[PDB]
């Protein structure tokens, strides 16, 4: 068995290997990358996502979100308070202000220590889930707006034609912006490209150990767990590496820098934080190996998780018994 300790693997494809996306994901899995739940892909030196980032300031962040925390430093929830619209140029100036900017630090480990000590005492503002793309249309390799769609994969594997579309999303971050513990909708893959700016630190639990994280979460968030049998779908709960280690939960960590891709694998729980002003692009995708995970994915039916149009069909075809209850949650 490849990668039996479930370590995060880092890949350096050549320009020739970067042509065929599906083939390279299958290669990484042949080497055991999915056992970690997360992999890093450094593009070949010949590749670029676009020519420059000099002209992005007029993108609108229609609904910036202030991430307000409750709890203790290592075990907290966050809620998202909606703020007034602002452009990317306005948000960058905000991120760089004395109130929000990254503090002085020695290295990524010192910054990580400062994040976990102090996150709860601040409320950073995140531009999230903004439909769009920063890949140039002429970038042919690993262009996250030109991937094969999940609806087409389900049709190729299972023969059933379904409605829905699959497009990328942009994220604009600042120091302390936080992504809560979660798996993807329908336990899909994700791919994330850090276009510019400061790094993103990730934490991940191997898929084979995901139920250990769920059991700890039910212990640490006992009201939330009574409210919903899949409350991590709400994307609000944070648990620090120190708390995970104290409770014996297997996990790994890695820092993504500008110009790098990360892939999350089906049922790989992940969480993390931004180091300073940055912009990322991400999208979900599927492979044949995903289908069995889609069929088994938990679902929130309490009403909180509320998701895209295209998840309807995935539930309807892969999880017909759950469909009626899940759809009541959506309506
Ligand atoms: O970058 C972020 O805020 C969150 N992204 C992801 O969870 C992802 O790519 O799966
Ligand atoms: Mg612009
Ligand atoms: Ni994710
Ligand atoms: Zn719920």
């Amino acid at each position: 068995a490849q990668n039996p300790n479930c370590n995060i693997m880092i890949f350096h494809p050549t320009k020739e290997e970067f042509n065929d996306f599906d083939k390279y994901i299958a290669y990484m899995e042949s080497q055991g990358a999915h056992r970690a739940g997360l992999a890093k892909i450094i593009p070949p030196k010949e590749w670029k996502a676009r020519e420059t980032y000099d002209n992005i300031s007029e993108i609108l962040i229609a609904t910036p979100l202030q991430q307000v925390a409750s709890g203790r430093a290592g075990v907290f929830t966050q809620y998202h308070k909606k703020k007034k619209a602002m452009t990317v140029g306005e948000y960058r100036h905000l991120a760089n202000s004395k109130k929000y900017q990254t503090p002085p630090h020695q290295n990524f480990e010192d910054l990580e220590r400062k994040y976990w000590k102090n996150r709860i005492y601040n409320s950073p503002i995140y531009g999230a889930d903004i439909s769009g793309s920063l890949f140039d249309e002429n970038t042919k390799q690993w262009n996250l707006g030109h991937l094969g769609t999940i609806q087409d994969l389900l049709e190729k594997e299972c023969g059933v034609v379904i409605e829905g579309v699959n497009t990328p999303y942009l994220y604009f971050g600042m120091w302390k912006t936080t992504f809560a513990w979660h798996t993807e909708d329908m336990d899909l893959y994700s791919i994330n490209y850090l276009h510019l700016g400061e790094p993103k630190t990730w934490y991940v639990v191997p898929p084979e150990h995901g139920q250990r994280l769920e059991r700890l979460a039910r212990e640490l968030f006992p009201g939330s767990s009574r409210g919903c049998g899949a409350f991590l779908r709400h994307k609000v709960a944070l648990i620090s590496p120190t708390v995970l280690k104290e409770n014996g939960i297997p996990f790994n960590r890695i820092t993504q820098e500008a110009g790098e891709f990360m892939v999350t694998f089906p049922y790989g729980y992940h969480a993390g934080f931004n180091h300073g002003f940055n912009c990322a692009e991400a999208i979900n995708f599927a492979t044949p190996r995903w289908i069995d995970y889609g069929k088994m994915a938990s679902q929130c039916s309490c009403g909180e998780a509320r998701v895209t149009f295209s998840m309807d069909a995935f539930v309807r075809i892969l999880q017909p018994e759950r469909y009626d209850l899940w759809k009541r949650g959506q309506d």
